[PDB]
């Protein structure tokens, strides 16, 4: 295991994914501990107002996030060359934090390895507390066999389309291209765009220690 | 509950799906009992050689199968009008039968309510015994977040593309359009074809009593 408390510290797991503390929105201590198959939040002090941004987005990812590219990633990859982009996750939840458990999937018109990507897809697997996605609710959508409430809006530097689960999903295996297709269908990407990263972790607003990504996988079939 | 032993007997469940005994390939008694959410095989005598056709395909379906259309089905529906075709299943398996647990998804160029449909997609959720799909193995494919061995061939009256699970899947929720897209990608359908039925059940070669479809759902989002 590797513990990271530096706000912008990262490490690699399984020779392929990057674990990032990513404590961009808080000044109180936060640490993650990378394990063989994922990571756990081992400290997450402080509270951010629930009507604003979260404290951070501790997470694990395949792909390129602001110059940081996981070892041997196939991303960024052009979407029309992808037959499938399967991803799986096992989340560990705890009862005394205000947070969401979410994937952040980034798409762009260029093979972006750095800088803000054009469109962000968010998949909320769990939500505890009076928090809500960026933008406003636009109705439901069936993606991957499950029903989601969809939100769309612009978070500042870019567009964000969120798919929110009705109740907690602690583990799932799915094709990231299903959500990409739903995004293309809403006019926020095109088929010849690039998938630049697939990330999963938590956005905590209050506490967060104990939350974990027990396992994660993300590949691309071309 | 409703018991059906007539070879070609059917009934409806939940006001929307058809349960069919469909004992087309055996002369020995076979009965199914339709329940509130699915059906069970309650008798399935006889054995068919494992290098040939199975005895039958007792199953539940949404759509139109040889003139028999489930109550209020949205099928046949044109594929380019479908945003999603979610389906879910809970299978009950037993240890002394030779069989597969499979979905049969039929596609055609016309809004077919009767007669042989052009292309059949088979999804094998479980396989017990020395049986194999129609045709020959053509490699693997990731569909819906899971990995499948794919087979293709022509069964007599039409083309068949099968996706076989590596080990038993007792319950899953998925989008039938993911498999349709993989079929379109292999040249066995086109995007403006029709989805004419989504069926799930078992193909038994030896015994089969005790096998069940505990629950099934199949809808189309347009």
């Amino acid at each position: 295991d590797t513990t990271i408390c530096e706000p912008f510290g990262t490490t690699t797991i399984q020779g392929r994914y990057v674990v990032q503390n990513n404590r961009w929105g808080s000044t109180a201590p936060q640490c993650v501990t990378a394990t063989d198959t994922g990571f756990r939040v081992t400290q997450a002090d402080g509270s951010a107002p629930t009507n604003g941004a979260p404290k951070s987005y501790p997470s694990v990812f395949n792909g390129c996030h602001y110059t940081n590219c996981s070892p041997g990633t196939d991303l960024p990859v052009r979407l029309d060359t992808v037959s499938a982009a399967p991803s799986s996750i096992s989340y560990g939840f705890v009862d005394g934090a205000v947070y969401n458990a979410s994937y952040d999937i980034w798409l762009d018109p260029t093979a972006r390895t750095d800088g803000v990507n054009q469109t962000e897809i968010m998949i909320w697997f769990n939500r505890v507390g009076p928090i809500q996605p960026i933008g406003s609710p636009v109705g439901t959508a069936s993606v991957g066999g499950r029903t989601w409430e969809v939100w769309s809006g612009g978070n500042g530097s870019n567009d964000v389309l969120s798919f929110v689960a009705p109740s907690a999903i602690s583990g799932w295996s799915f094709d990231v291209m299903d959500f990409v297709r739903a995004t293309v269908a809403r006019g926020l990407a095109e088929n010849d765009w690039y998938l630049t990263s697939v990330q999963a972790g938590f956005e905590p607003w209050q506490n967060g220690a104990g939350l974990a990504v027990n396992s994660f996988s993300s590949t691309v079939e071309t």
